[PDB]
C-alpha cells in the first residue's frame, strides 16, 4: 500500500542517520571530545582536528559501543 | 499489506534500541568513559560507578548529541 512506501522512507531515513555525515558509508561510532558531537566513523573522525558540526577543536576521539552496533 | 506490518516492526526495534537500558523512557545521550558503553540517558548514566555492561571503573560521563536525537 502507500503506507508501505512511507515506512520504507522512514526506515531508510532512520538507517541513513546512524551513518558517517562525512563518508557517508560507514556506521558512526566515534564522538569528538569534549563538544560531544557523535556524527562520524573511526576513520572519518581520526583525520578531522575541529568538529564538522560546530567548529570546536577536538581534543581526542572517543570510541562509542551502540546498542545498534 | 503483511509487508506494512513487518516494517511497522522493523521501525519498532530500531526506535527501541534507542532507549536507556535501565529507565527503557529517555533517549541514550551520555557514554560512560574510558570504556565507552552509550546505553543510559544522563539521569541514569549520573550515580553509576561502573559500567552497568562491562563492569569497568567510570571515571567520568561525556554528554553526546546524536543525529537521531527527537
Ligand atoms: C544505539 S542508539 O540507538 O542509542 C544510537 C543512537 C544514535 C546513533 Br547515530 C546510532 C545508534
Ligand atoms: C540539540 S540539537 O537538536 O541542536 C542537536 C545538535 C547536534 C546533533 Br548531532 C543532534 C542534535
Ligand atoms: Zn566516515
Ligand atoms: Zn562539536
Ligand atoms: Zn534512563
Ligand atoms: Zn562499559
Amino acid at each position: 500500500s502507500q503506507q508501505t512506501r512511507v515506512l520504507q522512507e522512514k526506515l531508510r531515513k532512520l538507517k541513513e542517520a546512524m551513518l558517517c555525515m562525512v563518508c557517508c558509508e560507514e556506521e558512526i561510532n566515534s564522538t569528538f571530545c569534549p563538544c560531544g558531537h557523535t556524527v562520524c566513523c573511526e576513520s572519518c573522525a581520526a583525520q578531522l582536528q575541529s568538529c564538522p558540526v560546530c567548529r570546536s577543536r577536538v581534543e581526542h576521539v572517543q570510541h562509542v559501543y551502540l546498542p545498534t552496533h
